[PDB]
């Protein structure tokens, strides 16, 4: 087993997540097992906790698992399938190490950071990379990706273990890329190497050497640079690896395999590649790199969303929109409307930002209600919905927008004025969305339905079958909670609201597709927790398709 | 509040509690009310765990806590009762910050290290420091101990509260002592600061700075070298304090006052003190300590100790012996038996060791068998007991002593030769002693007697009850989970083993004291617990009282 | 004598030179005596081998000395005249203490970097803070600014000596001011604090702590960096001063009185300024920081350099022409013009260049052809000459268009086609410039006409005595060696060059003024050594004036 280390310099936001998947992304293409562990230092144990507009994008793994959206990158640049213990935190550590010792299996020792914390990070290491990722065949490198700077004190645990470890796994088998910060003051334009020399001090004295540094700057660094560098971090001129800001993010791996990293890691790490088939063709990446800097036809998306801020608060759903703008060959631009700025409240309170609101929700090509875990601006949803079952206007809804979708077809279209939620407004003789939570053996009481759960279609005449390739089930992702009442689901099904997929048992709805409109369906699971750079998702390919009219001659 | 934070150097067992401790009983003596807290860096939580030979002499607080030594140190010097969270572990902190995160009081964000566990600590230690340790007055002055050396990986979330904390408690109240290693190589015979240097840079930089230091070394350092560490420390020369080997530990808190120090801490603290009388007489402190150097008569006393090694594994019981022994005014000389090495199965194997030992206890003028924490060993308890029966030889029992006395008594005087516990050997139809465990509201089950428990007396014609001042009850620390069988405690109580104290029910039973001897006495609890250096223990007191033939004396 | 020290943090190009000089000019506006003291970790004594190619403008202080340019920041900020001691670099001090010893005046001592040197170090900043620089009077503050980065090899003597220093004067006496780099990666756009995080920590191993925070960013920083930088440098949040890029230099001491930096300072180092002239009133730095924002007119000047590059290779020259501008009330538009791609050479390799700079050179109001120290590129200054001579453009020559004007004006206007230099083209039978050096006492040989000498004019008839304001005697700045041969001077002279200025034994020249012309003058000294931004230098005063046709009106 090899690993590749990848540590960070200077500052924090200095780019080590895209190093880490296009070094996944290049040993993936030449033929290698590939998996990959995160380590987080800070005190939590999951994402369940972490509120929407603090962090944004809980990405869940198809065990059940709500982790980092780092884990969603490295799922999305190296197609594969990571599971819980691939993501290690300091609070996880701690846990273990804590509850070992409280049920007396140190033997009545003094139970101390070193070794103790640190033989249990290198145990975990060692354990979850030999699980298999691809199908059942055991990876041949793990990328191990460590957060924060060095230097830090949440750090210092990992660097430790992580010295000790270079020693138990035979120094051949062991690599460390080292990515940094070069700054750059405007008042001269000239790099300045020297926060490197200091941050490359600090690892070596913790015990660590680089064998690749890895520049972080806005255009390229000379020669000149490049041999200061190598000279104070005791590594060859072609080991400094300038990543400048590109077109992309998909342009990384094909810049680092201008580099020759390639070559040097296969002979690093003693890899056995055949460097012989175009060494290892990224073809269709370069296919896909190139599409990202030629389409020229525009495709406009309203994305109706609470926290409108975009500290990687829609992450997942804005990417499933790229990807699927991408295979259409044309141009995303994408729109970010507030839905609390959709009630008439402010319109009594400024009609002006009401009005503005309004009218970029109007001039737009296609509408997507995202999945927001709360009730918080669900009135705009309904209002933007509404709006787009009267207009004829293509529409996706994630999670929520099926529950916004069926209140607002019940509220307009059958006379229950007051159809809302138990969410919110738990008093209501109309509860057209009810709480069916999961009782499985294991359980006092009841949770989520969490995870990769299986969903058969209904019958012939729909779009949604015919996207995924007309199968009988797909496997999805589901992190809801409440569903939709079956006295209703059979009410409003002579209306127009046909009901096309739900699970094995009947008992709950996943999909509906109201006929008689373009394009509006909408999915009880996220769709965008599948969507890859390289096959985009069926739902969002259609919301693409319709919203530019080519959804009918791309059916045939 | 007033702080002290007393940090510690170059390495280890650099004398850090006797330094702490010492300023407790000086700023005790000048008059102020003064609590402690004690840091370990160590991932366990209590020393419930602990084996006796790993670390030795679990402490029992009056409510129940097994906590370290140290406590017990501070208790005996400063004449305090401090509680459980008077002791900080890393395992303590981490486990209240990650539940608190786990049960969402964190209202969502990201629990990182700083701020988040270091704010925990600060909490924590203002709160432990007002709790009142004498009585219910407020504590005035709080010594802090951090245990480790400055550089380690376990101690840097500690330095860096303490940082903020220098700030937030306004630094005119807060003080640091930093207590280093002055080595002496043989080959020149001179004292090196240069490890000193270091030390005070690495506590520089991590944001503290100190205001006294405490050299170690074997003999007294001069004014050149006291130069040099106030150059380089940025103290002034009577801020180093030189601390050499003395007599015994109760001549340092001497050497600190003769060294200036409580009116450098009235100055830099804004104590108030009245500086008139004596200068705050530590008067019967400086009478102890003269006793310690002038004592010449001898005593010599066995010890039947499974774990020989004294590792601090009897630290309590000898210290109860010595401070019995120094108001009795005599010299204590102890011998340490092993107890495996009195059961004639060594005699089958080499009777050469056999024989020195059993010589050894035989040339004594007291035995005591303290309580270990197992059954290890208990045949040479029994043998020892035996010994000391049969001939008229003074013996104190502590918890386990009383089951192995009441165990040789049954055995050899009331022929039930097949008596013996349920600890071992469950399967006995004779069990002497049985398990009746505690049974309080907030209990699934039945755990140990743990804590300051009420005891009552019997009747009239009995020693320990003239050594404890006849009162009719007395307060002390139980840490056991076996007692004897009250059909057996009425069975043999015709033939010479009178009971004289139990519980306020009555269905234990804790005082034993078989007539028919000068000394044989036997207690379920821990009498050393609640020996201070300026008040014995009425057990030990007998005891030492007896193997010099003094007690009939004493008692008139 | 109170002190400020001014550091540097993470990178070199920080902006320490501009922060001291502010601070001085602050000082000085409220009534105090400043001297100034620069350190140059670097092992040159003067800047007598520097290149100006490498390093750009030796400035020359008035006894003679070559020194850093930044001694030439400080003359034109504070008003101030510094000597030679007013710069420490590690070449002197290391002078100083290997030839103190090597005349045995350590008495056979072991002489070690600590503490002698650094005793060295202490003593020299000691000594030159006492030496008055404006008239006689003691100075009351002294601004030492520290070169390079802390944590480099170069400068640990020097934060050595500081920290020991800062507890021999008293801290009450001593300040320290620490500036830093707060980057910004615009991958999201929020400024980092974590290498000021790590610098302070450096700086508060090596023993010194800052009392102000000088940040360095491109726009202001908001109150959240504040208080995370205040935090965690030990600092109040008003002392953080965020200096960002201004519109001039000249804007950074306002900067600094509007973040109250004066009231800190008054009540930190006990100054006893009476805050109640305005606020010791900046009145005309404000008028000439607005007229900075507020010109219109262009004015157009060209400089025909040698070193076209502009790593301050002209940074006096460019300063008088801008201190003159200003006055003028007109904006100034500099153009560099290479002086080696005007000879037909050029023509012959490639008439491109060549053109494009003649045309460059043809459109501009003003020539000033600069003294390079060598004879590289003279070509281009004779056809320069020559060009501004015989079309009516004003010119105005530094002590090598001196010899350039006298050369051409030889070669065609009096027939001498083979007049030349020594300096180059030593065989010539007309050597228009000769080689005169100083003869003082206390030489053997000679050397140049070094430091602030005294010139008398000659007669009436003449502009440059005017812009003086008409006196008697001039002191100026000379760093020349070649002059004029004084048969040619009175050879020259019927023919339209007049000779108004020289020394009090009329053996040299130093001004020459060609009459018949609107403004062509030349001088041997450096007339940019004496410009100040509140008082121009006469003649660039001149040569603004007339490139814009205002000459004559000013007269009068
Ligand atoms: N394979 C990847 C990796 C990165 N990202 C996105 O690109 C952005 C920048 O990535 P990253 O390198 O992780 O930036 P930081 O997290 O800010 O830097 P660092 O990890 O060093 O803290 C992130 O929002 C991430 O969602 C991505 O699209 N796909
Ligand atoms: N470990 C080091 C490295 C360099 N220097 C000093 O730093 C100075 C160079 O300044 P700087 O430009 O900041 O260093 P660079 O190596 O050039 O780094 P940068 O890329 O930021 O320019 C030199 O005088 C050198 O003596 C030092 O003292 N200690
Ligand atoms: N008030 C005290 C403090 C110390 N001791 C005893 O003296 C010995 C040495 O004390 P200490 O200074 O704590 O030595 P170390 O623990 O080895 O040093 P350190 O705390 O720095 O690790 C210990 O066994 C302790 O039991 C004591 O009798 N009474
Ligand atoms: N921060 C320091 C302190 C001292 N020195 C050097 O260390 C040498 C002195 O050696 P040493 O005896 O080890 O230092 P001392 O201060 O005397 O420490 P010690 O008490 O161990 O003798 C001197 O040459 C001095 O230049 C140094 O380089 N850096
Ligand atoms: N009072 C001053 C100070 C600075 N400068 C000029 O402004 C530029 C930047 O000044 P400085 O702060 O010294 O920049 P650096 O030298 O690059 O930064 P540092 O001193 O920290 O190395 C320099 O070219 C200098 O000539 C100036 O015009 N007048
Ligand atoms: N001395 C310190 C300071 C901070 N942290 C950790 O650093 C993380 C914060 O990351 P970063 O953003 O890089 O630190 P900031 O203080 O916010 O610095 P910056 O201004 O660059 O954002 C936190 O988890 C905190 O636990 C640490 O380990 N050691
Ligand atoms: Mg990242
Ligand atoms: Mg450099
Ligand atoms: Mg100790
Ligand atoms: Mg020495
Ligand atoms: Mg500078
Ligand atoms: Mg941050």
């Amino acid at each position: 087993m090899k690993y590749i280390l990848v540590t960070g310099g200077v500052i924090s936001g200095v780019g080590k997540g895209v190093i880490a998947s296009s070094f996944g992304t290049l040993l993936k293409s030449c033929g290698l097992d590939v998996t990959s562990i995160k380590i987080d230092p800070y005190i939590n144990i999951d994402a369940g906790t972490f509120s929407p507009y603090e962090h944004g994008e809980v990405y869940v793994l198809d065990d059940g698992a709500e982790v980092d959206l780092d884990l969603g990158n490295y799922e999305r640049f190296l197609d594969v399938t990571l599971h819980r213990d691939n993501n290690i935190t300091t609070g996880k550590i701690y846990k273990l190490v804590i509850e070992k010792e409280r049920t007396g299996e140190y033997l009545g020792k003094t139970v101390q950071v070193v070794p103790h914390i640190t033989d249990a990070i290198q145990e975990w290491v060692e354990r979850v990379a030999q699980t298999p990722v691809q199908g059942s065949s055991k990876p041949q490198v793990c990328i191990v990706e460590l957060g924060g700077t060095i230097g830090d004190i949440e750090g210092m645990p990992f660097v430790e273990a992580f010295r000790q470890f270079q020693f138990r796994v035979k120094r051949e088998n062991f690599c460390l890329a080292h990515v940094s910060l070069v700054p750059l003051p405007k008042a001269t334009g000239e790099p300045k190497t020297k926060p490197t020399q200091s941050s490359v001090r600090e690892l070596r004295g913790c015990g660590l050497s680089p064998d690749l540094i890895v520049c972080r700057s806005e255009k390229p660094i000379g020669l000149e640079v490049k041999e200061k560098i190598s000279n104070f971090c005791h590594v060859g001129p072609d080991q400094v690896i300038c990543i400048h800001d590109l077109n992309s993010i998909y342009h990384v791996p094909l810049l680092m395999e201008q580099n020759g990293v390639i070559e040097y890691l296969n002979e690093r790490l003693q890899l056995n590649i055949d460097m012989s088939k175009r060494t290892k063709c990224l073809q269709q990446w370069r296919d896909l790199a190139r599409r990202t800097e030629t389409v020229r036809r525009e495709v406009c998306i309203a994305v109706v969303g609470k926290y409108t801020k975009f500290t990687d608060s829609y992450a997942s759903v804005v990417k499933a929109l790229q990807h699927a703008a991408l295979a259409v060959n044309r141009k995303l631009e994408l729109v970010f409307i507030e839905s609390c700025l959709l009630e008439e409240e402010t319109l009594h309170s400024e009609p002006s930002k009401y009005h503005k609101e309004w009218q970029k929700l109007c001039d737009s090509h296609g509408i997507l209600v995202p999945g927001g875990f709360g009730s918080r601006g669900m009135e705009g949803k309904i209002r933007a919905c509404q709006w787009a079952r009267e207009n004829q206007k293509p529409l996706l809804g994630i999670c929520l927008g099926l529950q916004a979708a069926v209140i607002e077809f019940a509220r307009n279209k059958l006379g229950l004025k007051d159809a809302n939620t138990t969410e919110i407004d738990p008093n209501t003789a109309n509860a057209l969305v009810i709480d069916m939570p999961e009782h499985h053996t294991g359980q006092l009481g009841g949770t989520m339905r969490l995870g990769k759960r299986i969903t058969v279609f209904s019958d012939g005449p729909s779009v949604i079958r015919q996207l995924y390739g007309n199968p009988k089930s797909v496997q999805e992702r589901h992190r809801h909670r409440y569903e939709v009442n079956p006295k209703y689901v059979h009410l409003l099904e002579e209306q127009g609201m046909r009901f096309v997929g739900t699970d094995v048992d009947k008992t709950r709805m996943e999909i509906i597709e109201l006929s008689g409109h373009p394009y509006f369906v909408a999915t009880q699971y996220h769709p965008e927790y599948l969507s890859r750079p390289l096959k985009p998702s069926p739902p969002f390919l259609g919301l693409i398709l319709a919203s530019v009219d080519r959804l009918n001659q791309y059916i045939q």
